[PDB]
């Protein structure tokens, strides 16, 4: 089982426009800073980033360079990880955050699509419970109105 | 936070039907043992299971009653769980497994699907992680030919 995708999908009590508007532009206890670029498409307009995190993930310091895109009419964002101490374990790592309106408030949808180097490789449930927090987090400070 | 689902998707080298006949009718370490029955259809042929399990996750000793149901059409398993351990966090708790062919051997998908009793209920990682190793070792142990 080398290749695979891990989910965390929660049902949220808002607009999906509107809350991915909120996630696209958006805790100080997890310890982390970035440095980096902004990406422009060619009006000159921000169309995305790239970043170099350094973060404490359980524990443990770690360094990963991450560039974001976005896509409005999906309302999806993609995190793709070229290089880190998540790439000690893992050949590809690429995060995609959905928010839609439930058919029925949104459903809001990480993905983490990874590839192993090898075997002994773990898959990300670290990862998965950290973003998986940090969403219910965020999610818990917005309220009607 | 309280209505979402987990999931872990893997692929295996094996064609989509045997992979889930495979999986429809089958590790010592893990402490585990379950008592119950057996539920048919209407010409006297199995169609399910209703188990109550005890078993040992992550140190601590638990049980679960648990339906079993299947669908062969669509290669799906549902393990529906109505009483137990994980009842004391989950108002509901399913797990669903399907396996379909790669667009490209197979996809194997287990969605654990859950509603929180609170806020301060978590969501089942322990499970996901729990339901991914089994399935990598059942998947190591099959190969071609
Ligand atoms: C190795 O995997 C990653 C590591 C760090 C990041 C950085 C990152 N991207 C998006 C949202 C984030 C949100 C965070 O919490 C505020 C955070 O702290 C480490 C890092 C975040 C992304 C990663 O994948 C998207
Ligand atoms: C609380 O959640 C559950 C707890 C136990 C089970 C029992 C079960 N069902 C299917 C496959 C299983 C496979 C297991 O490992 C061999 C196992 O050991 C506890 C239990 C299994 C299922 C559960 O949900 C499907």
């Amino acid at each position: 089982g080398l290749v695979g995708k891990l989910v965390t999908q929660l049902e949220v009590n808002c607009d999906a426009d509107i809350f991915y508007k909120i996630v696209k532009h958006h805790p100080n206890v997890i310890p982390h800073f970035f440095t980096g670029v902004q990406v422009t498409k060619g009006d000159g307009l921000v169309s995305g980033s790239i970043k170099e995190w350094n973060y404490v993930l359980e524990g443990k310091a770690m360094t990963a360079v991450e560039e974001t895109t976005h896509a409005d009419e999906t309302r999806t964002l993609t995190h793709h990880i070229t290089e880190g101490d998540a790439m000690k374990d893992y050949k590809k790592f690429d995060v995609i955050v959905e928010t839609n309106p439930k058919p029925n408030g949104s459903v809001v949808t990480y993905s983490i699509v990874y590839e192993k180097i090898n075997e002994d490789s773990p898959a990300p449930f670290d990862y998965l419970k950290f973003f998986h927090q940090n969403i219910v987090d965020m999610s818990a400070h917005i309220c009607s109105s």
